[PDB]
């Protein structure tokens, strides 16, 4: 989990959300073993976005090749404990928009956050991904974690970009205010290997 100072920093950064604004949530991975989480406020562009190493490797490899394309080695350096830390400090009685509520409901409940309510926009599969190509063209650089070829060859599913494209689908245009991450990379990732000296 997080250190005392990491925990103070996270809570401080999370208060940059307005607890009342429209807020999307999306996860990749099963709710008992999530590997990527995004919480996004379209109007101001702010988002919480972080990763998690999986515990079930066989199911992860399946999800990797047919959904999110994440290589497990790229998760080794991510900061543990962020999922429970973030969910614990989301505002009381917060309301979240999502596309498909079943898994996210389980995840919040497992964290005793039954006070958090979900609004399932329940779009149809392809309506939800109308602007998938344009959103990936513009905002690919915001998440480079989907490195594997995914087959169902299709575009990998990213918690962050899914939130952005669902927002685009609800409003009818890929034109959204610039997304800005509220978490620092040093909170999402551990230090990683030293610079190779060249
Ligand atoms: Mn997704
Ligand atoms: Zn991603």
């Amino acid at each position: 989990g997080l250190t005392y100072s990491q925990t103070m920093e996270l809570k401080d950064s999370m208060l940059q959300l307005d607890p009342n604004a429209k807020t999307w949530i999306d996860i990749e991975g099963r709710p008992e073993d999530p590997v990527e989480i995004a919480i996004y406020q379209p109007n101001n562009g702010q988002y919480i976005h972080f990763y998690r190493e999986p515990t079930d490797i066989k199911q992860f490899k399946q999800d990797s090749k047919h959904s999110h394309g994440i290589d497990i080695q790229d998760l080794f350096s991510v900061q543990p404990g962020l999922t429970s830390a973030v969910i614990e400090s989301l505002p009381k009685n917060m309301v979240l928009s999502c596309q498909g509520a079943d898994d996210i409901r389980k995840l919040l409940d497992s964290q005793n956050r039954r006070d958090i309510k979900l609004i399932d926009v329940s779009m149809q599969k392809d309506d939800a991904r109308k602007f998938e190509d344009k959103i990936w063209d513009e905002y690919k650089h915001l998440c480079r974690m989907h490195t594997g070829i995914v087959t169902q060859e299709v575009t990998p599913h990213c918690a962050l970009l899914d939130c952005l494209m669902f927002e685009a689908a609800v409003i009818g245009s890929p034109q959204i205010p610039t997304p800005r991450p509220v978490l620092s990379r040093d909170l999402v990732f551990r230090t990683g290997p030293p610079r190779v000296v060249l």
